[PDB]
């Protein structure tokens, strides 16, 4: 484990800035007034010619900027602990938004990159653990993605998160959601609907209405939000099932 | 009577295959010997400067010859009228490999595209319906395509097909399956398994060991296959529940 930054980033950056704009989302999600050159543009002078660990949360500013699309009434999600569990069940923009599906995430995403000083200004042989920049610097572009996206949020927004995970509790201010989500959530906000995942044949951790959730219940009540809280609802336990169908809360009648 | 096609189709095509080249099914599909500016060559060459149906069963055969990657033994799956239930399934080359999950595949998914004689090649404005062209100019492209997809499974192969239609037998000669899949199996294939979708609250119009499902287990067979089929397994029916949990089908016990 050397971290590898993705070759050809500007063209994988470029691809999948061209592919989304003409092809994917197209009645999901609006288009963006940026051509796929600015964005880069802006992307580019966030980290090059900078050193590594040379970024703060105001780098991506711009790119953010140009990158932010409207997003729709009431179908924005959020996830904790759970991403193939809530991506499947969003369902690739059908039933609610993820940040992985804007544009910024779609582009981004799963890819792997640095500064450096020398030219070209960016580093594509090795990349640090982001566990030895400061955080702002480790969390610049992710972080400033999230709360862009919290902040559009309009209407119902709903909240995934893992009920079982005896480590990690359900919501935790320290997550990416409890840092730079919730706080960022505007009075277009109206409530917050949090589904719990209950994993299939473990035990259960975090029930609602007690631990952790009623802490973030509290904290949705005083944001003038209104809350409400589900745990395994029927729609979400088949996608379930269907990874695990011997399972016993599977037991067809 | 006429649709509309794909703005930007070599931006798109290109932007396409680097995104896929660099980042996708990499633990998966392995990659091609071609640049990403050489399948847009064997692959233009096909359409450009022609009668938008002046299209067969060879045009694209250097584009197929030069995108087609080995596939993985026994993950093939082949599909008809089953689509979204069918690449849910699969998921995105976890659990099985589609034609859509191949660079050819990934690449034309979707896309609208079509020759003319006049600069530049081909039309940006409008283009024919289906049943406007004829069949071999009509399945020129997703005909060879499924031709070489099928040319390269090995061990057990795996098709999905639609129970439930009234209008259309699960299996049919003339379905891209059935012309093009089928007869290009290699002895290198060994087991065909059906898996036949009964859609929910809907009334079941063909079973295994009947039907067109008879007629196609003799077909395999015949080819030397070993043959296997089964009606809403358990993994396929969590899915179909998800979107109609109120479905009798799935009452929990
Ligand atoms: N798509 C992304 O790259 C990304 C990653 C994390 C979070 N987010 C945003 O914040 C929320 C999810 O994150 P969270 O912290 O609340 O829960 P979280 O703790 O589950 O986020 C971690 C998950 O995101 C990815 N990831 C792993 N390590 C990471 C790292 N250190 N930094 C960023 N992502 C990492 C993995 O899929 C991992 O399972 C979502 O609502 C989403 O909007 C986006
Ligand atoms: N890639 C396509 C494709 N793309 C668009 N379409 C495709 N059909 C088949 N294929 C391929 O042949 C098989 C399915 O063909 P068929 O049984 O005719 O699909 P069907 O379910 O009969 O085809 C459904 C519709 O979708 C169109 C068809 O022209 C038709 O308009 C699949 O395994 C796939 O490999």
């Amino acid at each position: 484990a050397a971290i590898v930054p993705t070759r050809e980033l500007e063209n994988v950056f470029l691809g999948r800035c061209k592919d989304y704009e003409i092809t994917r989302y197209l009645d999901i999600l609006p288009r963006v007034r940026s051509d796929c050159s600015a964005l880069w543009k802006d992307f580019f002078k966030a980290f090059s010619f900078k050193n590594p660990c040379d970024l703060d949360l105001g780098s991506y500013k711009d790119f953010f900027t140009s990158a932010q699309q409207q997003l729709p009434k009431n179908k924005v999600m959020f996830w904790s602990g759970v991403y193939d569990e809530a991506h499947d069940y969003a369902n690739t923009g059908r039933k609610y938004i993820t940040l992985e599906d804007t544009l910024p995430g779609y582009m981004l995403n799963s890819l792997v990159w640095c500064g450096q000083r020398a030219n070209p200004g960016f580093n594509e042989k090795v990349c640090p653990d982001f566990k030895t920049c400061p955080v702002q610097a480790r969390e610049s572009f992710w972080g400033m993605a999230s709360s862009s996206y919290a902040h559009s949020a309009e209407g119902e927004v709903t909240y995934m998160v893992d009920g079982s995970n005896p480590k990690v509790p359900a919501y935790r201010p320290d997550s990416f959601f409890g840092k730079y989500e919730l706080p960022n959530l505007t009075n277009k906000v109206t409530r917050v609907k949090v589904i719990v995942l209950h994993r299939l044949g473990e035990k259960i951790i975090e029930k609602c209405g007690a631990g952790s959730l009623l802490d973030l219940e509290k904290l949705v009540k005083a944001k003038h939000f209104a809350f409400d809280c589900v745990e395994n609802p029927r729609a979400v336990l088949f996608l379930l099932c269907s990874d695990n169908p011997n399972a016993r809360e599977c037991r067809l009648a």
